[PDB]
Parts: structure tokens; sequence; C-alpha cells
């Protein structure tokens, strides 16, 4: 129980993980401006 | 137990779900190839 419990809170990091990707990829869906190049250069240089 | 393994189950069904809407919209993307939102996966996952 304490492993399948453990195997449930795996997926349920994993689940919430792919809904926030989701809802990133449908707000990015949802507009392109000059804001894209804003947050890639922003961590383009927190790569340092 | 038997409930753990249920809710782990839908868990999974949940997770499968997301992960189909996830590949339906990368296959949706892929109509306008890769310019910003490759840029935006960059930052979640550096960010990460």
């Amino acid at each position: 129980l304490e492993e399948a419990l453990e195997a449930k809170e795996e997926l349920e990091r994993t689940n919430k993980m792919l809904k926030a990707e989701m809802e990133d990829l449908v707000s990015s869906k949802d507009d392109v401006g000059k804001n894209v190049h804003e947050l890639e250069k922003s961590k383009r240089t927190l790569e340092q």
C-alpha cells in the first residue's frame, strides 16, 4: 500500500506537470508577440 | 489497497489523457513551424 501510494504520488506529480505543460502550450497558442524574445533572453542568461 | 490501486489506475487514465492532449497540441503546432513555442518550452524546462 505504501509502495502503491508513493507510485500514485509520483504519477500525480507527473500529471500536474503535464497539466502545467498543456496550460502553458494553450497560453502560447492564444497570442504571439515580442514577449517571446524577452522570456527567451531572461532564461538564456539564466543558463549561466 | 484495492481502493488505492483503483485511484492509481484512474490517475493513469488522466495521465494518458493529458499525454494524448499534449501530443495532439504538438501535432497542431507542427502546422506552423517551431519559432517561439520551442523557446517557451526551453524556458519551462530550464526553470524546472
